[PDB]
């Protein structure tokens, strides 16, 4: 039963409860355990059922989860959250399978990860939304990563659209770099592809600050009339401790509640970073920390004045390119084609099984033309096989070199144990 969590839907720039028609405001906390690769607390009933009672005491209605294991079951924890009126915002990526801001790609490997998460989690009515990226572009030196994230948003939305699932919204979580924030916000709603919602990881309010002095007033004026729901995907500057969380009073007050859809505190678990509200002891029990009571008290006082769906019902230009400032082309990479790329596994004479990549690409791309695997988010030029996996891309170039030599003797021209001649290439997509 998910009776206590009706699906949330988006209308204009606001969230609404699909049954009652009341505006939904996020009162959230980040919930993600790390090791001393990722840990999936929502796949382990003994963990999630320990913490839900404490999450209930805090008075949250939403969790942000950064990584799940899509091969494991999540119905016990998701149903337990639903029984306390709690929703989940979920990142599709994980640390080892993400759009790399230093060398961005949108490819079959990352897209399959996103699809796997979507197929694991879309059956739950309390899945609020998916993030297609988190702080990919984070300063003026890597703005060319953003077209790859926009392609990911497009393709995740289309995959969801063509599935039998509820049309769960797909958005983006960004940082708060002064030089890039306005351009990033405009970019993710420009042209033909738009984020469904926009989260900012917001740490401007430290200690006993105010609406005016924190920067919250200027941020609120910047985002007034923004066409999609906007919220703080993280908050909780820890400069002054114990964190009073007085930003919460501002966030759900009358000035900010007309613009923002709430926010999520960072975070539940203490992990030697002074950001937790509880610490898990050596006996796996929950020790409440000094921040807990302040967040609890602040969420309890928060009473956002929203508007109902009925009374509410009653193309934007992409930022121009400027060298060293904004370098994200409007033109996006194509949808990764799993079948086309899988055909390379069948037909290529020379293959490589998954430091080595940099050396091998450097070597092979001085002997053959690697344009067909290059992807340039600045110029909007995306090679024909730039959507394939890194090993497929490498295999293509090795095979091109093999055919260029033309010895035709099954000896692939690269000395490495991972290289092998593909016997399927001989069998006459
Ligand atoms: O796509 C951009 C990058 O993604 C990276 O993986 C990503 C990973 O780094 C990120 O880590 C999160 C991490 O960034 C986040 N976190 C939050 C904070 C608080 O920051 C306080 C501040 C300090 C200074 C100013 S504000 N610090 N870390 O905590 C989360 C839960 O513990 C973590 O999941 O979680 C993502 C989702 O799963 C992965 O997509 C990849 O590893 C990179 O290669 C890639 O470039
Ligand atoms: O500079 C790049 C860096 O920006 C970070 O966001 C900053 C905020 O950290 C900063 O926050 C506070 C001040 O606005 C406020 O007046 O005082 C407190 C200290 O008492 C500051 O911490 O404000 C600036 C400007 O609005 C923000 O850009 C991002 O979080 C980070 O991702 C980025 O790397």
């Amino acid at each position: 039963s998910f009776e206590k969590t009706p699906a949330i839907k988006i209308v204009g720039n606001k969230f609404f409860d699909s049954e009652s028609g009341e505006q939904f405001f996020i009162k959230g906390i980040a919930y993600q355990l790390q090791r001393s690769s990722y840990i999936d607390a929502l796949a382990d009933p003994k963990i999630c059922l320990r913490d839900i009672p404490f999450l209930k005491m805090l008075g949250v209605n939403t969790l942000r989860v950064y990584a799940i294991d899509p091969t494991k079951s999540h119905d016990i924890c998701m149903e337990a959250l639903s029984a306390e009126g709690m929703y989940v915002l979920l990142d599709l990526s994980e640390p080892d399978i993400s759009i790399n801001r230093e060398n961005p790609s949108w490819d079959v490997h990352i897209f399959e990860r996103y699809k796997s998460v979507i197929d694991a989690m879309s059956s739950f009515p309390n899945l609020l939304g998916y993030f297609a990226g988190n702080e990919v572009t984070n300063d003026h030196t890597n703005t060319f990563a953003s077209p790859f994230v926009k392609a990911a948003i497009r393709d995740a939305k289309e995959y969801i659209s063509h599935s039998n699932h509820r049309k769960i919204p797909v958005g983006y979580s960004t940082n708060d770099d002064a030089m890039t924030r306005d351009n990033l916000a405009r970019y993710f709603v420009c042209g033909d592809v738009k984020a469904d919602f926009y989260g900012i990881n917001m740490y401007e309010w430290c200690g006993y600050s105010t609406y005016g002095t924190s920067g919250y007033r200027e941020r609120t004026k910047e985002f007034e009339g923004y066409p999609i729901p906007v919220f703080f995907s993280e908050f909780g500057c820890n400069l002054v401790r114990p964190r009073p969380f007085t930003e919460v009073s501002a966030l759900y007050g009358n000035k900010m509640s007309s613009v923002w859809s709430g926010g999520l505190a960072y975070m539940y678990f203490e992990e030697e970073n002074e950001y937790g509200v509880v610490k898990i002891n050596d006996n796996d029990g929950v020790d409440i920390l000094p921040d807990f009571k302040n967040l609890k008290k602040e969420f309890a006082k928060a009473d956002p004045k929203g508007i109902t769906e009925e009374e509410y019902l009653t193309s934007v230009e992409c930022p121009h390119i400027a060298v060293g400032v904004w370098e994200a082309n409007e033109k996006l990479p194509e949808t990764p084609d799993r079948s086309k790329c899988a055909c390379l596994d069948e037909i290529l004479p020379c293959e490589i099984v998954p430091g080595k990549y940099e050396e091998y690409f450097s070597y092979l791309c001085s002997k053959v033309d690697c344009s067909d695997i290059l992807a340039n988010g600045k110029t909007g030029e995306y090679g024909e096989f730039s959507d394939c996996s890194v090993e497929q891309k490498l295999s293509l170039q090795l095979s091109k070199l093999y055919c260029k030599i033309g010895a035709n003797d099954r000896h692939c021209p690269l000395n490495d144990k991972n290289v092998y001649f593909n016997l399927e290439s001989l069998q006459p997509c």
